[PDB]
C-alpha cells in the first residue's frame, strides 16, 4: 500500500544525455541514434536571447562550432539543421545506449517524468503534468535546457517534452521533440505570460480512487450525480469540464474499486462545496490533479518496465 | 526556480536489479560485482512467513535452488550465505554495470530515493525519508521486496535501505544492506506496530528555506528566538528537538539566503502556534519534513551526478 509522486525509471534516458556547447553557451542534448537534439538557443549569446534571429545565428555556425561531449568522449558533428525550436546535430557515431523510443505530443492534463540535467549530467527526476494553460510547473535552473520529459511503455521511451524557458510566475514552458512549443510561447527573452490555469478534474478523481484504494474513505457518500449536474458545480471552482471521454478513461479504476465514476463525482462535488472539514486525503490537505488514471493504476498494480 | 519532490537518477541502480526466485517465491535482488543481495524470506513459503526459521529453511537449500535472472540471462549461483535478514548469493559472473557503491546505515530524518521493482524490473522511483520511528512511508506491493533505497554522491551510489515488510498503519519497514532492520522490527508475519512518529524539525526549516528561495516569504517575521525557547514550543506539537548539530547543518542554507537559522525558527514558531491562516507554502497547505538541508541545496543549486 501507499501512494507517492512516482516518476519513471530514468535509466534509459540517462544513457542519451549529452553536453552541447556552442561558443560560450552550454546546454543539454538528447543523443538518439546518430542525432543530438538540443534547444536552438544554444547558439545564442546573452544579448542574442532578447530578439534572436536563430536562422541568421545558424548560418554563421559550422559543424565544428558545436561541441558535443558524451561523458569523456567528444562526438564529431557531421551535420546540423533546425526544426522549429530544436537543432538536429548529426554525429558520426550512433549512441549504443539508444533505447526504443518515440516522439509524441502529449495533451493537457497528461503527466510525464522530467530528468533534470546540467552540463549533460542528470541532477534528478520528478513527476510533472502538462497544465491546461500549456505550461508545466517545474524545478529548473539556468543550464537545465535540453532536459526532457518522458513516459515509458514497456521498453519504449516516449519523449514528449524539452525544457526551454521559465515564465515570470515561476512556471516553465517548452516544446515537443519536434521543436513545437506547448502553448503560444516563443523562445525569446520578452514579456510573456501564462494564461489562467485550471484544475484537471479527471486527475482529481483518479487521485480520489487511489485514496479509496489505500483506505482513505471518509469523503465517500451514498449520493450520485449526473455529468451535467457535476460540471455545473465544478465550473465555478475553475475545474476542467468532465467529458464522457474522461469517464471512459476512469473506467478501469471504477471497475477495480467497485465505485461508479458518477459516485466519485458526487464525492468530489461535496468536497468542492464544503471543503475538507479539517481532514486530509493521502496525507494532503489539498486536492491533487497531477495523477492521471494510468498513473494510479501503474502505481497501485505495480506495472514494471 | 521551482521546488519538487526530486529523486536521484536511478540509472546506476537499474543496472543492478535482478530477479531472484527460490521455489515459488519471486523477489528482487541487488547484483553488485559477483554477489546478489536479496531479502532472506525468498526461501519462505506463504505458511513459513508466520514463524519462520530462516536458518533451517536455508539448510535445505542448495545453490541451484536459487534462480537469478538478469534480463534474459540466468546467473549461475556458486555460493550462498545469510547475513542477518539478507542472503548473499555468489554468482559466477560479475555485473559489468556495477557502479562505484557503498553500504551505509542512514539516520532518522535522512532521505533517499527508492527504486520500486517487481520481478527484477523497475516500476518507478520516488523520494522517501527515514521517519524518527524507524519506518518509512512507501509505495510497495507484494513482490516489491528487494527494492532498494539510495543516495548518490557524484559517481558513488550509497545503498542504505532494502524493503522487507509493510506495517498495519500503511507504513513500511526494512533493513540496511547488511540485513540489519531499521527499528525493533523482525521479518515475520506477526503483530508488529510502529511507535509514535514525530515531525523532523530540521527538515521543516530546510523546506522553509526553499520556500524563501522560490519567493514564498509571507511567513517571515522580524522576530528572533533562542534554541531553548523554540524547542519548548515545538515539543508540544510533536516536533523533533532542534540540536546545535541541526543548526550547523542548516548553515549553508542560512548563508545563501541571508536569514539566520534562529530567525527561521522564529517563523516556524509562529506557524506552529497560529497555523497558516488559509495560506500555502510552495503550493502546500501542510508543513513538509522530508526535505533534508542537502536536498534543498542540491535541487536549488543544480548538483549533478
Ligand atoms: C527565466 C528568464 C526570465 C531568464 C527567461 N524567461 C523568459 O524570457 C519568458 F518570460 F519569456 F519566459 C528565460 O527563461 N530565458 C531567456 C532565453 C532563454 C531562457 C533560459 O534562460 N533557459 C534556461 C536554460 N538553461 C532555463 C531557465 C533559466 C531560468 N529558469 C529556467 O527555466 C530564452 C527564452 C532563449
Ligand atoms: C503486509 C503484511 C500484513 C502481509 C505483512 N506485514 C507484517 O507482517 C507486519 F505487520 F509485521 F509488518 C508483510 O508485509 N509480510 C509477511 C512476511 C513478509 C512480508 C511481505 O509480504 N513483503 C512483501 C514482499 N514483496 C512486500 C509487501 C507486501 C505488502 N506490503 C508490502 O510492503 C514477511 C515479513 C517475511
Ligand atoms: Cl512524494
Ligand atoms: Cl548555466
Ligand atoms: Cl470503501
Ligand atoms: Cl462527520
Ligand atoms: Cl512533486
Ligand atoms: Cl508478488
Ligand atoms: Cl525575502
Ligand atoms: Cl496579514
Ligand atoms: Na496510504
Ligand atoms: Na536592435
Ligand atoms: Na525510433
Ligand atoms: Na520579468
Ligand atoms: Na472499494
Ligand atoms: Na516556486
Ligand atoms: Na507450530
Ligand atoms: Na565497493
Ligand atoms: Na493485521
Ligand atoms: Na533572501
Amino acid at each position: 500500500s501507499g501512494f507517492r509522486k512516482m516518476a519513471f525509471p530514468s535509466g534509459k534516458v540517462e544513457g542519451c544525455m549529452v553536453q552541447v556547447t556552442c561558443g560560450t553557451t552550454t546546454l543539454n542534448g538528447l543523443w538518439l541514434d546518430d542525432v543530438v537534439y538540443c534547444p536552438r538557443h544554444v547558439i545564442c549569446t546573452s544579448e542574442d536571447m532578447f530578439n534572436p534571429n536563430y536562422e541568421d545565428l545558424l548560418i554563421r555556425k559550422s559543424n565544428h562550432n558545436f561541441l558535443v561531449q558524451a561523458g569523456n568522449v567528444q562526438l564529431r558533428v557531421i551535420g546540423h539543421s533546425m526544426q522549429n525550436c530544436v537543432l538536429k546535430l548529426k554525429v558520426d557515431t550512433a549512441n549504443p545506449k539508444t533505447p526504443k523510443y518515440k516522439f509524441v505530443r502529449i495533451q493537457p492534463g497528461q503527466t510525464f517524468s522530467v530528468l533534470a540535467c546540467y552540463n549533460g549530467s542528470p541532477s534528478g527526476v520528478y513527476q510533472c503534468a502538462m497544465r491546461p494553460n500549456f505550461t508545466i510547473k517545474g524545478s529548473f535552473l539556468n543550464g537545465s535546457c535540453g532536459s526532457v520529459g518522458f513516459n515509458i511503455d514497456y521498453d519504449c521511451v516516449s519523449f514528449c517534452y524539452m525544457h526551454h524557458m521559465e515564465l515570470p510566475t515561476g512556471v516553465h514552458a517548452g516544446t515537443d521533440l519536434e521543436g513545437n512549443f506547448y502553448g503560444p510561447f516563443v523562445d525569446r527573452q520578452t514579456a510573456q505570460a501564462a494564461g489562467t490555469d485550471t484544475t484537471i478534474t479527471v486527475n482529481v478523481l483518479a487521485w480520489l480512487y487511489a485514496a479509496v484504494i489505500n483506505g482513505d474513505r471518509w469523503f465517500l457518500n451514498r449520493f450520485t450525480t449526473t455529468l451535467n449536474d457535476f460540471n455545473l458545480v465544478a465550473m465555478k471552482y475553475n475545474y476542467e469540464p468532465l467529458t464522457q471521454d474522461h469517464v471512459d478513461i476512469l473506467g478501469p479504476l471504477s471497475a477495480q474499486t467497485g465505485i461508479a465514476v458518477l459516485d466519485m463525482c458526487a464525492s468530489l462535488k461535496e468536497l468542492l462545496q464544503n471543503g475538507m472539514n479539517g481532514r486530509t486525503i493521502l496525507g494532503s490537505a489539498l486536492l491533487e490533479d497531477e495523477f492521471t488514471p494510468f498513473d494510479v493504476v501503474r502505481q497501485c498494480s505495480g506495472v514494471t518496465f
